[PDB]
Protein backbone atom coordinates (compact mmCIF):
# COMPACT_ATOMS: atom_id res chain seq x y z
CA UNK A 1 0.00 0.00 0.00
CA UNK A 2 1.18 3.49 -0.07
CA UNK A 3 3.86 3.61 2.63
CA UNK A 4 6.43 6.00 1.25
CA UNK A 5 3.40 7.06 -0.94
CA UNK A 6 2.47 10.19 -2.69
CA UNK A 7 0.80 11.57 0.06
CA UNK A 8 2.12 11.14 3.60
CA UNK A 9 -0.64 10.45 6.49
CA UNK A 10 -0.58 9.57 10.15
CA UNK A 11 -2.93 7.11 12.27
CA UNK A 12 -4.18 7.35 15.43
CA UNK A 13 -6.32 6.05 18.45
CA UNK A 14 -9.15 8.94 18.93
CA UNK A 15 -10.56 8.41 22.46
CA UNK A 16 -12.47 11.54 23.31
CA UNK A 17 -14.68 11.72 19.95
CA UNK A 18 -17.62 13.44 21.69
CA UNK A 19 -20.00 15.03 18.54
CA UNK A 20 -20.11 14.16 14.86
CA UNK A 21 -21.61 14.97 11.54
CA UNK A 22 -24.30 12.42 10.26
CA UNK A 23 -24.51 10.40 6.82
CA UNK A 24 -27.77 12.78 7.09
CA UNK A 25 -26.16 15.76 7.72
CA UNK A 26 -26.82 16.13 11.31
CA UNK A 27 -24.31 17.05 13.98
CA UNK A 28 -24.88 14.63 16.59
CA UNK A 29 -23.09 13.30 19.92
CA UNK A 30 -20.98 10.25 20.12
CA UNK A 31 -21.42 8.06 22.99
CA UNK A 32 -18.41 7.51 25.20
CA UNK A 33 -18.99 4.00 25.93
CA UNK A 34 -21.00 0.44 24.84
CA UNK A 35 -22.78 -2.28 26.28
CA UNK A 36 -24.95 -3.03 28.87
CA UNK A 37 -25.52 -6.63 30.96
CA UNK A 38 -21.46 -7.53 31.18
CA UNK A 39 -18.73 -5.12 31.88
CA UNK A 40 -18.52 -1.47 30.00
CA UNK A 41 -16.29 -1.01 26.38
CA UNK A 42 -15.19 1.80 25.57
CA UNK A 43 -16.10 3.61 21.99
CA UNK A 44 -13.15 4.67 20.56
CA UNK A 45 -12.16 5.34 16.62
CA UNK A 46 -9.13 4.41 14.84
CA UNK A 47 -8.28 6.94 12.40
CA UNK A 48 -6.09 8.52 9.43
CA UNK A 49 -5.49 11.94 8.27
CA UNK A 50 -3.08 13.72 5.94
CA UNK A 51 0.60 15.29 7.95
CA UNK A 52 0.20 18.09 5.16
CA UNK A 53 -1.39 19.42 2.59
CA UNK A 54 1.95 19.05 0.37
CA UNK A 55 4.58 16.37 1.04
CA UNK A 56 7.05 18.50 -1.55
CA UNK A 57 6.45 22.22 -2.53
CA UNK A 58 4.49 21.53 -5.75
CA UNK A 59 2.05 19.20 -4.20
CA UNK A 60 1.54 15.32 -3.80
CA UNK A 61 4.77 13.43 -4.43
CA UNK A 62 5.69 11.96 -8.02
CA UNK A 63 3.64 14.16 -9.64
CA UNK A 64 3.88 15.55 -13.94
CA UNK A 65 4.96 19.05 -12.48
CA UNK A 66 3.71 20.97 -16.05
CA UNK A 67 0.96 18.68 -16.84
CA UNK A 68 -0.84 18.77 -13.52
CA UNK A 69 -1.82 20.96 -10.51
CA UNK A 70 -2.14 18.89 -7.01
CA UNK A 71 -3.04 18.51 -3.55
CA UNK A 72 -3.52 16.39 -0.74
CA UNK A 73 -6.37 16.03 1.22
CA UNK A 74 -7.70 13.55 3.75
CA UNK A 75 -10.84 11.75 3.16
CA UNK A 76 -13.41 10.41 5.42
CA UNK A 77 -15.49 7.39 5.41
CA UNK A 78 -18.55 6.42 7.37
CA UNK A 79 -18.45 4.24 10.59
CA UNK A 80 -21.19 3.17 12.64
CA UNK A 81 -21.21 4.74 15.87
CA UNK A 82 -23.00 5.00 19.33
CA UNK A 83 -24.70 7.99 19.26
CA UNK A 84 -27.20 10.10 20.47
CA UNK A 85 -29.30 13.69 19.24
CA UNK A 86 -30.14 16.52 22.22
CA UNK A 87 -28.61 13.63 24.40
CA UNK A 88 -32.65 12.35 25.06
CA UNK A 89 -32.32 8.42 22.67
CA UNK A 90 -29.23 6.57 22.17
CA UNK A 91 -28.40 4.52 18.95
CA UNK A 92 -26.30 3.78 15.78
CA UNK A 93 -25.88 5.75 13.46
CA UNK A 94 -23.54 6.06 10.71
CA UNK A 95 -21.08 8.98 11.46
CA UNK A 96 -18.11 10.94 8.85
CA UNK A 97 -14.24 10.09 9.95
CA UNK A 98 -11.48 10.60 8.84
CA UNK A 99 -9.83 7.23 7.22
CA UNK A 100 -7.36 8.10 4.54
CA UNK A 101 -4.40 10.83 2.77
CA UNK A 102 -5.60 10.86 -1.04
CA UNK A 103 -3.75 13.09 -3.86
CA UNK A 104 -6.60 15.19 -5.61
CA UNK A 105 -5.32 16.08 -9.27
CA UNK A 106 -6.18 18.98 -11.69
CA UNK A 107 -4.84 20.35 -14.81
CA UNK A 108 -4.72 24.03 -15.84
CA UNK B 1 -10.57 15.15 -1.95
CA UNK B 2 -9.57 12.76 -4.32
CA UNK B 3 -12.36 12.45 -6.64
CA UNK B 4 -11.44 12.49 -9.83
CA UNK B 5 -7.78 11.62 -7.83
CA UNK B 6 -4.64 9.71 -9.15
CA UNK B 7 -6.41 6.59 -8.08
CA UNK B 8 -9.93 5.09 -8.71
CA UNK B 9 -12.29 3.86 -6.44
CA UNK B 10 -15.43 2.70 -5.67
CA UNK B 11 -17.48 3.09 -2.18
CA UNK B 12 -20.21 0.07 -1.12
CA UNK B 13 -22.29 -1.00 1.52
CA UNK B 14 -21.12 -4.66 2.43
CA UNK B 15 -24.20 -6.18 4.17
CA UNK B 16 -22.63 -10.37 4.31
CA UNK B 17 -19.64 -10.27 5.80
CA UNK B 18 -19.03 -13.32 7.95
CA UNK B 19 -15.41 -13.84 9.17
CA UNK B 20 -12.39 -11.69 9.26
CA UNK B 21 -8.51 -10.46 10.23
CA UNK B 22 -7.91 -8.85 13.62
CA UNK B 23 -5.50 -6.40 15.04
CA UNK B 24 -3.94 -9.31 16.59
CA UNK B 25 -4.09 -11.24 13.09
CA UNK B 26 -6.98 -13.85 13.84
CA UNK B 27 -9.36 -14.72 11.68
CA UNK B 28 -12.62 -14.25 13.61
CA UNK B 29 -16.40 -14.46 12.72
CA UNK B 30 -18.39 -11.56 12.24
CA UNK B 31 -22.02 -11.05 13.39
CA UNK B 32 -24.96 -10.48 11.14
CA UNK B 33 -26.82 -8.73 14.36
CA UNK B 34 -26.31 -5.92 17.23
CA UNK B 35 -28.07 -5.10 20.28
CA UNK B 36 -30.43 -6.74 22.59
CA UNK B 37 -33.33 -5.42 24.96
CA UNK B 38 -35.41 -3.12 21.65
CA UNK B 39 -35.21 -4.04 18.29
CA UNK B 40 -32.21 -5.86 16.63
CA UNK B 41 -30.23 -3.60 14.72
CA UNK B 42 -28.30 -5.28 11.17
CA UNK B 43 -24.67 -4.92 11.27
CA UNK B 44 -22.98 -3.71 8.32
CA UNK B 45 -20.30 -2.30 6.48
CA UNK B 46 -19.00 0.70 4.80
CA UNK B 47 -15.59 0.16 2.59
CA UNK B 48 -13.68 1.38 -0.36
CA UNK B 49 -11.51 -0.18 -2.98
CA UNK B 50 -9.31 0.14 -5.76
CA UNK B 51 -11.40 -0.18 -8.57
CA UNK B 52 -8.09 -1.34 -10.51
CA UNK B 53 -4.12 -1.61 -10.00
CA UNK B 54 -3.41 0.72 -12.59
CA UNK B 55 -5.93 3.57 -14.00
CA UNK B 56 -3.21 4.34 -16.58
CA UNK B 57 -1.04 1.63 -18.12
CA UNK B 58 1.52 3.61 -16.55
CA UNK B 59 0.48 3.20 -13.10
CA UNK B 60 -1.73 6.04 -11.01
CA UNK B 61 -2.31 9.42 -12.52
CA UNK B 62 -0.29 12.10 -13.25
CA UNK B 63 3.01 10.65 -11.98
CA UNK B 64 6.70 11.00 -13.84
CA UNK B 65 6.78 8.49 -16.15
CA UNK B 66 11.01 7.92 -16.03
CA UNK B 67 11.57 9.08 -12.40
CA UNK B 68 8.89 7.02 -10.89
CA UNK B 69 7.17 3.40 -10.73
CA UNK B 70 3.61 3.29 -9.39
CA UNK B 71 0.50 1.47 -8.51
CA UNK B 72 -2.71 2.10 -6.99
CA UNK B 73 -3.08 -0.27 -3.92
CA UNK B 74 -6.35 -0.55 -1.89
CA UNK B 75 -5.96 0.62 1.88
CA UNK B 76 -7.61 -1.02 5.19
CA UNK B 77 -7.83 0.34 8.07
CA UNK B 78 -9.26 -0.75 11.67
CA UNK B 79 -13.54 -0.65 12.64
CA UNK B 80 -15.01 -2.50 15.73
CA UNK B 81 -16.99 -5.04 14.91
CA UNK B 82 -19.47 -7.58 16.92
CA UNK B 83 -17.81 -10.70 16.48
CA UNK B 84 -16.85 -14.17 17.91
CA UNK B 85 -14.26 -16.91 17.61
CA UNK B 86 -15.05 -20.66 17.48
CA UNK B 87 -18.72 -18.95 17.53
CA UNK B 88 -18.56 -19.22 21.56
CA UNK B 89 -18.10 -16.22 22.82
CA UNK B 90 -19.13 -12.74 21.53
CA UNK B 91 -17.50 -9.08 22.07
CA UNK B 92 -15.91 -6.67 20.38
CA UNK B 93 -13.13 -6.33 17.89
CA UNK B 94 -10.82 -4.13 15.68
CA UNK B 95 -10.79 -6.24 11.67
CA UNK B 96 -9.46 -5.42 9.20
CA UNK B 97 -12.06 -3.32 6.19
CA UNK B 98 -10.55 -1.91 2.72
CA UNK B 99 -11.10 1.98 3.30
CA UNK B 100 -9.37 3.89 0.71
CA UNK B 101 -6.99 3.34 -2.74
CA UNK B 102 -4.26 4.42 -2.49
CA UNK B 103 -1.22 4.96 -5.14
CA UNK B 104 1.91 3.26 -4.10
CA UNK B 105 5.18 4.88 -5.99
CA UNK B 106 9.02 3.37 -6.45
CA UNK B 107 12.23 4.77 -8.06
CA UNK B 108 14.22 2.28 -9.90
Amino acid sequence: RGEYSVCDSESLWVTDKSSAIDIRGHQVTVLGEIKTGNSPVKQYFYETRCKEARPVKNGCRGIDDKHWNSQCKTSQTYVRALTSENNKLVGWRWIRIDTSCVCALSRK
